[PDB]
């Protein structure tokens, strides 16, 4: 008996991997919101 | 195995090209609401 | 891909537009305002 | 798109007509502080 | 839309009626100084 | 499709109405502050 | 719909009413300068 | 087929009527700030 | 073969038929609070 | 393959449409505030 | 041959008929929690 | 030798048949929930 | 067949009665922070 | 020849008839699910 | 369907009451600033 | 033939039993978020 | 040998046809939420 | 509503009452200066 | 059937009891601020 | 942007004017003092 | 081998399209609510 | 419900304490002006 | 049959008890905020 | 003839037993993500 | 990223430019004031 | 079920304890001001 | 017969285990957020 | 002996080397989904 | 007889082991999902 | 089952401790405004 | 596992570098009403 | 059995730490509006 | 972080630079005053 | 909790500090109208 | 944990810096007024 659920091990970390991507990039777009959002709240503000 | 999570890479970046637009475009009224609000300021004012 | 934020470009425009109309005429009684306390303080005065 | 900012013309319109009302009546009771300071004036002067 | 400013062009009409009975009034003390005043130099005159 | 957005045409109408209610009897205080501050600078004055 | 600003007409007519009396008594000590300046003014005269 | 959203048509309708109460009583705590600001602003004004 | 979505064409329908209604009858309701908003904004602004 | 997404073009198109009625006559209602703080600055200004 | 789904039509048309009075009575309860969220979005609002 | 699988090719063209009445009858029923979900969701919406 | 959504009928029923109770009671909470909020405002008033 | 299916067309049809009974008396259970939902809705509500 | 709106019939009213005791109390000290503003007064003025 | 679905009527009902118990002490859960809810609420307020 | 999965080729298409037809009416429902929704939301926004 | 302004009433009543002790022993230092002012006029009369 | 809303009924009580700590040491420092500020207003008053 | 302060040239102009119509009108009663106090000192003085 | 999922490249693709669409088109009733809300601002400004 | 402003009652009431001291020490300096001022006027007086 | 869902009872009850935890320190904060903005609205005060 | 399924009685009834046990011990961590879940929601509530 | 405050540079620069005009044509009309008040107190000094 | 408030009786007490420092140094202040302006009436008196 | 549900009691425990374990690490993040957000609050705030 | 599922080694690859593309192609419209909400949430922020 | 039920014994184990390893990792991934999800919530936050 | 809410209980106290720093700091700022505004008024005092 | 929140690092520092620039510009605007408001007051001085 | 959240202990501590970048740098910009805040009511203050 | 509150320094600095020019220009007038005073009471001295 | 309101201890006495200095040089110019006011009024004695 | 509240400790320092900044060249222009208003009250004087 057996089972080689090692290239699970690997493939699960690319996942991992993509996620770090999305998850990166995805806050990149946040932090324009978050920006865009202190100067407009800047420019209300006086 | 792999996932091409490149064309996220791009897309994103159009979504902060955008919302650099809007980010953008929307202040220019917030500029309105405060130079009028500083004339108004003015007028009230003397 | 893509998102044509265009017609906001020209929607906020308007929105700028109108915060002229509403600033301008606004102000036109903040004159009246300001003309009748001058005339008001003109009688006071003397 | 749109916005009829054409009643704010309009009643902001009015906003200044009767503060033209009051902007005028109150002035009218300054001249009775007024006249009746020239003659409490004239009655302290001789 | 209105505002009836009306009820101003009434209750401001009474201000200036008392300030007419304060306006006279007061007056009526400042005729006893002018006299009080008049006899007094006409005593120290003669 | 659609949505009938008539019954705001009317019911925003009646806000506008007892804005005017509050709007004028609010000013009908206003006049009771006025006056009695003209005849206040009255009986200060002389 | 509907909204009873009928109160408001009642309650705010009190508030007239209690700033009619303020503004009455207020009065009532603006004489005792009054008339007291009267009579500074009658001794320091002669 | 069919959908009875007849109850909606009256439940909804006192939703309204409740408001109304709120609506109203609210302001009724409104006025009390309101005349007791007109008052305030009396006392401190003479 | 076949299929007859055609019953799905007319069901449907209704569905946004009482979503107008929904759609519309919730409407009524907001107007409440937005009025109310109105005229509470109304006296605590003056 | 398809998706009919033209009557999203049109109805979305009527929200836009109603949105200029709320977006209008809810503005309708901030002019009687606007005025009516005109004029009540209007009184307490003189 | 033959099959007498018959029994279907009848049968699947009650289904449709009790889920139309669990698809009213359910709505029955979204109205509570709708008109007392409205009246909830009331008190907090003023 | 021979095989008339002739019966066959008619009596499935029934099955077929049938399941065209359950397969839509059926539809007819997805579609209360589908529209009852619509509005379940319009009311929960606001 | 059948299907008795009769239970459904009146089990629903309650749910819509402690909506009200907690529709009510938590009524009750937003009063004491409404009130609260009118004396807050009333203190920082004056 | 012959087969009597007829002890079938009855006994089928107690299938039909407790199914009837667990067909209902497990919805009795899902009104519970549904209405404690509805109420939890109603507490995270407000 | 319902909701009891009563108690805020009444716990809007000790709101209102309270406002009563903060605004007849704060008033008590607008009459010391009041009253020692005409003392004041009246010892600068003579 | 028969089948006793009678211990159904009756296990069904134990089952309804406890979805009471975790449908009510759930909601002991949700009115500590409540009224937390109702105190932060309270706090950020004044 | 052979098999005729041709009929399938055609009869898919069908499923895909109709599935366009939900697939488009589905979505003119979500259009009636959509835009009661930017209603709802400019209701309560002013 | 109500709003007790009755201490007003007597808390000015004492502002009267003070102003009468400095208005009556201001009084009695112009006395000072008007019979030194007497026998001054007196002295440099003969 | 059944749903035990009773804890509700008491939990939500004591939020109540709280808010009215919270609501009323709240305004204990309201007028520490009201106190100060009126002192405020003597010193610079005089 | 802009913003049309131009009605406020104009109108400002008009407040110019009136001060001209007081600033002129005043003096015209301050001559009657000062030609009534020439006099007066004439026959004071002879 | 083999398995042509070219027609998902394809029709993923629309998807892409018409979401452009909607993603387009929903953004324009944003527009509608962002500048009414800037003018709504603009009018409550001043 | 409740809110207990007796705490309210208290504190007011030395903010009126204090501002009776500042009250009173306030005219220990106009005194000094007073009579220096007398004392002045007694000088130049003769 | 049974189900004991009495280790519900008591885990549920932790989750209230730690909720009384969060929701306790929690309110320790918004103290901090409370009372810095009560200083803070004193030092911007005077 | 005879079967004796008796010992299926029983033996079904321990079945019964053990899914007691996975019926009770499986709540036993629906309960820490219950509770888990109503801390979480009560952290980010404030 | 980004963001283009660069329209803010601009268009607060005409707000600049106005109040300026503001400010320039306001201070005209206090001259008004200024010398009508020179040439008030020229007659009443002689 | 509970919720202690008692950290709230404390905090709020040194917020007032502070407010007490600035509002007592603050009024330290006040005197400077409030007796150079003593002073500077002194000298401009004589 | 039998079935040994012992080795679920234990594994379902540890189950319960890392729960307590993601679900204690979990809320250390949505302190964070918490926390951060008090600050941020704190900030924005004065 | 034997069996060659060497085969399934390839194939299987192809499975994955397919849904590779499915994974991906389908992410491409996640991303739409992803920007169009981050430019929705661009303009109801502001 | 007999049968070695034993292999069994050991390779459910493994089958056991590889479910610890997926169930390990896999959740490895949700915790990328966890804290960028906490992260955007950051972002979002503030 | 349990639930370490105890790095909540430390965790929360520094959020406390920080906002002790800014609440500090925040204040030494409005110091200046405060002084600055104490010289201000000094200033245009004399 | 990882996040780079280093773009944030980043891009949040444009943040803040606008809000320099508003922040700048802005009082830019506020100088020309101290300056306008200096030599309004100038006027109005002598 | 088992199951190594283990990696989550360690992961979660990560997205902790991140949210302590942009929790920081976040309120870096939060600094930037309080000062330029502070300023711009510097600069309006005097 | 920063501020160039630089343009101040200089903005600032015209502000004196025109109070200089009214401060000037406005004395002389004074002076007119002056002399004409110094002639007036020459003629009137002989 | 806590809050050192200490830095204000200090930093508000720099005010007094300054409000001293102006205090004091505002005085030395006083002194000089004082002065060449006796002087004045000693030419014009003899 | 943590929250590197230091950056906060500098930047608040910068505000403190300019406000100092503006606190003095504010001051600056208050002196031209100071003065200049000596000087009209010197010319004014003889």
């Amino acid at each position: 008996g057996v089972i080689d659920t090692s290239a699970v091990e690997s493939a699960i970390t690319d996942g991992q991997g993509d996620m770090k991507a999305i998850g990166g990039y995805i806050v990149g777009a946040l932090v324009i919101l978050a920006v865009a959002g202190l100067i407009y709240s800047m420019l209300r503000k006086a």
